Order: structure tokens, then C-alpha cells, then sequence
């Protein structure tokens, strides 16, 4: 198995300098407004301004800064287009948050050098079309595909083989694990359990009275080097829209544009794929749930979901006597 | 097939007199206000003088200008229909309430002819008499439209059952525009082309009718010349029972999603009233308004707390597996026993 993972660096912040492009050197930090600091970038993390700090120790710690509100449905477009980008590159993917992705490229390359060039060729293409640089870590499991990018951040690309692995696991400390807290590593650090090979020397029972059941199976099985937790790449089995209404109405000639409307917002918003059912769904005046289907043994066309839809409401206003209140449509059964 | 239909005689008139019975003989006639609009129901003696149903209300200040007039009490003459509804469907198990003022029921499978449907529905008359003071004609036949022929042939508070024999007899006597669906201007074009009673449209070609009256009637007419028009009662039963709650705001957290999805739980249970689900989903309408569903099916019923239980696990599933926010959440039943 070969993951890379994908890290965009100091991402709320790192935005900001692209659409207003005179923060260059000059530290950034975005925050919460009284309130926290939400991002800081390389230049003013590297004076202990972290994530979490509340905004005033941070203007102790240096007053002549550009502080910048939370502007979070900005960075999230910039993010939907690069998981875009990276979703072209392979097709089991794993969106972790707004700035982390799991890739799978067991099947686009066949070892750690190609995977190593396919993470440049990755790098240059999201700085390309969004001017954001990124870390690329690459290793055997999710895991370890992150401590990759966490030791060559910023604006790094690391891979991890498997004799570093076997000599990350008698060394790397537990703090250093990703998806453990520090309270959970300060805790096995006071009963001795510092590195990851401590937990091999400690039954699992005992571990798993101290840490809980869920970190104890983790931390072990990654000191086991057994660790191997898949891609999990996210299919919609249904894709679909619901609009309101201006009234709530029992007239199909006017029902019939609020229909059509989510037939269209529902059909190209899966790009290449055909369903094979259609259902109709009706949110009645009392806010109650009704719904007909069909299922087509060939695929659906768009024109077929107009005139199947019709009917299908129609069979709704026939078999309810409630008004509508919001109406929609389903797709599912793809092919 | 024995059709059975009800119709409450000047409904909105009528329900008016039961609350004030001062109005013994004097015309009371009751509209629709829309400046002015129109007349709703005019009752039995109101009706002799030439004041009818359908026609505005200055038009019966001229005709009858010092009779009582009385404005819109829609919502009393809906909760009178629907006691009277659902005293019907202590008669029959299926039933079609086609308007405020009129329900078809089926009652084929509860009595064995039509004398034992006359004193059924003589029983009926009586019922609505004394639960809610309201007469009602009674029409019993084969199908809806000659049920419906014989109410309209009986009314006031009356009652006429027609045998499979004077069906056959009114197809060839029975004028075309007495045929409900049809009006007068329809009736004309039939008249003229030698169309007068029901049984000539099966004398002439087919397309010609078809080409002049409209497909749609031309079909019907022909349905019932040939005595094969049986369309049945179409009796509607709730598939499925929910509640779809929109939140304050869009949100991730199983902990601040749960209170809503909770209160859909406990209006569902009081709309099932002694009914019990084996089916349950939990409906989450993300940001973007798409729809994303999870359900369970369990064999046996679902408790109140399971549904708890089971719709927090089937919310942890959606959110599991879609990434977008979630703006309104719900839960339905279904598969009722």
C-alpha cells in the first residue's frame, strides 16, 4: 500500500496572502473574534504564536502584526476547487478536513520513487491554478503518510520508507502521533510509555484501562507496524435537491416549476453518471414526509425524469389530500 | 360492485340553521365574500326563488333582498364534515370523500343486495340525523356515476337505489346531459350530430365523437353506454407518518442535531395513535438542500426508546458518510400493522 497525503500549509492564513498579495514576509494570523487565534503562518509561528492562544497573549508577544478576521466560506472555495484538482489526480481520495486529503496511488504507481514524483507533479499543479503551496508526505499507511508532511512542512515532500518506519517506531515519541491529544501523551508519559515500541512491552488490557480501547488498538497496532486502515473515499448513493415553495399548493401546473428546478440542480451535480430510480419528494403543510419512486431497468435520461417526475407527483396529489409545502427529487441506483 | 354515496343537502346552509333554528322557513342563502363575490349554497327555500348556487350576491339583491344572508364560517362547516366522515367510515371501510359534501363508500363485501344496502343507508340517514342534525340524500348503484345519478334524482333527504336493470333502461333514456362530467355546451354539440341519450353514442363512429367532444369525455360516454365503467372507490391510507424540523443553524454535532431530531420522534408517535412502525428513517436535509436517508426495518415493533436509540446511530451513520452541514433533520414510519 503507498498513501500520500496532502497538507495545505498554514491554510486560513496562506489564503489571505494570495488575494491580497502585500503579506509577503510580513506574519499573519487569522483569529475568532476577545476571542482565539484560528492560523498563523510560518513567519509568526515560528515565535510561539500557535493555534489555540488566546489573541492577546499573542499581541504580547508581537504587537506590529496584520491581524485578519475569520473569513472561513473564503478558504473553503479555495479548498473545494483543490480537492477538485486532487480528485483528478485519483479516484479514492479521502477529505480528513479543509486543508488535509488521503490519497490512494497503489494503482497509479509502483513504489515510492513514482509516488515521490507523482507528489511533485501534484505540488506544482496546486500552485499553479491556486498559487497555494502544499506538503506532500508519502508512506505505507494514513498514519505515517502524515508524520511525513508534519516533519517537511512547510512547502515540503517527504517520503517514509519502510526501514524508517521500523526506525520511527523505537523513536518517535508518543506526543508525535497523530490523533492522540497531549493530555492522552502526558498521561502515558508519567506511567512510562514515551516512545511507540513502549507499547509493545505493556499488555493490551492494562493499555487499554489507562488510554481507553479505541488509542490502546491504535497505538499498538502502529508499534506492530500492522496498522492498516483503508482509503475511505466518500460515493453519494443519492443525489438530490429539495426547494420550497412561495405558497403551499396543490396545483400541479404550479408545482411543476419547483420540480423542474431540482431536476436540474440534481442531474449535473454528479459529473458522468446515469441512475436508474427517480423519486419524488413532497413536504407536506404539516411538515410530514411523502414519496413515490420508479426504477428504471435502463438508465434515466434527463428528458424521462421530466415526464416520470409529473407522474409521480401526480400519484402523490392523488393518494394525499395534504397541501405541499417544499418538493424535490432523488436519484439513485447509478450506472 | 355496490357503490354507496352520501350528499349533505345544502351543507352550508344547512349546518347554519342547526347552530341558530330560529330560521324555520325564512330563505337563508350563504356566500363568499371576494368589494363583493359570489353565493356559496342557497337552501330549500331560497332555491324557489330563483336564487341558486354559483352566482354573485347583489345579483340576489334584487331577487331576494331581505332574506338572511350570512358570511363564511368555513372552518364550522369543515369540522361538521369531517364528524360526518368519520361516522361513515364506521359503515364502510373504504370510502372516497370527494368533496366538503359528498363520500362514495364501497360497501360490496357488507351487505348482500340492494335491499339489505337500502336499510344501510336508510340507517346512515338516521345517524347523521341525530349525531349532527343534518339530512343527507343517499344514492346506491353499480359504480360512482350512476350512484351519484340516483342521489341527484332523490335529493333532499332522499334515497334511490338503481338495479342493474334501470341502468340498462336509463343508458337508453336517460337525457345526455343529465350525465355528471358533462355540461351544456358539450350536450349541445351531441344533440345537433344525434346524440340525445347515453346509448346513442355507441350508434355512430367512434373518431368523429372523438374529434368534436374531446378525447377524454369521449372515452367516458362510450364507458358508460357499455355498462363497463367500474372505476373504484379510491380510498386513501397514510403509507408512512413523520416530521421534518428545520434548525437555527447549519451544524455537525451530533449533540446539538440530536434535541430536533428528538422532537420529530415524539410528534410522529402522537399523529400514529394506536398504530406501530416496523420501519424507521431518519431524513437529513443538508446545506445545499440535498436529501440523505438511513433506515431500519425490525421485525417485531419499534418502542418510542428504540426509535431514541436507533435514530441516533442512523444520524451517526449520515453524518458518517456525507460531509456536507445539516440544515434540517427528521424521522418517518413506516409499515404499519
Amino acid at each position: 500500500m503507498i498513501v500520500l497525503f496532502v497538507d495545505f500549509d498554514y491554510f486560513y492564513a496562506q489564503v489571505e496572502e494570495v488575494l491580497n498579495p502585500s503579506l509577503k514576509g510580513k506574519p499573519v494570523v487569522v483569529c475568532v473574534f476577545s476571542g482565539a487565534v484560528a492560523t498563523a503562518n510560518y513567519e509568526a509561528r515560528k515565535f510561539g504564536v500557535k493555534a489555540g492562544i488566546p489573541i492577546v497573549e499573542a499581541k504580547k508577544i508581537l504587537p506590529n502584526a496584520v491581524y485578519l478576521p475569520m473569513r472561513k466560506e473564503v478558504y473553503q472555495q479555495v479548498s473545494s476547487r483543490i480537492m477538485n484538482l486532487l480528485r483528478e489526480y485519483s479516484e479514492k481520495i479521502e477529505i480528513a478536513s479543509i486543508d488535509e486529503a488521503y490519497l490512494d496511488i497503489s494503482d497509479k504507481v509502483r513504489d515510492y520513487r513514482e509516488a515521490y514524483n507523482l507528489g511533485l507533479e501534484i505540488k506544482n499543479k496546486i500552485l499553479e491554478k491556486e498559487k497555494i503551496t502544499v506538503t506532500v508526505g508519502i508512506s505505507k499507511n494514513k498514519v505515517f503518510a502524515k508524520i511525513a508532511a508534519d516533519m517537511a512542512k512547510p512547502n515540503g515532500i517527504k517520503v517514509i520508507d519502510d526501514e524508517e518506519v521500523k526506525r520511527l517506531i523505537r523513536e518517535l515519541d508518543i506526543a508525535d502521533v497523530p490523533g492522540i491529544g497531549n493530555i492522552t501523551a502526558e498521561k502515558l508519559k508519567k506511567l512510562g510509555i514515551n516512545k511507540l515500541v513502549d507499547t509493545l512491552s505493556i499488555e493490551f488490557d492494562k493499555l487499554k484501562g489507562m488510554i481507553g480501547e479505541a488509542k490502546a488498538k491504535y497505538l499498538i497496532s502502529l508499534a506492530r507496524d500492522e496498522y492498516n486502515e483503508p482509503i475511505r473515499t466518500r460515493v453519494r448513493k443519492s443525489i438530490g435537491r429539495i426547494v420550497t415553495m412561495k405558497r403551499n399548493s396543490r396545483n400541479l401546473e404550479e408545482i411543476k416549476p419547483y420540480l423542474f428546478r431540482a431536476i436540474e440542480e440534481s442531474y449535473y451535480k454528479l459529473d458522468k453518471r446515469i441512475p436508474k430510480a427517480i423519486h419524488v419528494v413532497a413536504v407536506t403543510e404539516d411538515l410530514d414526509i411523502v414519496s413515490r419512486g420508479r426504477t428504471f431497468p435502463h438508465g434515466i435520461s434527463k428528458e424521462t425524469a421530466y415526464s416520470e417526475s409529473v407522474k409521480l407527483l401526480q400519484k402523490i396529489l392523488e393518494e394525499d389530500e395534504r397541501k405541499i409545502r417544499r418538493i424535490g427529487v432523488r436519484f439513485s441506483k447509478f450506472i
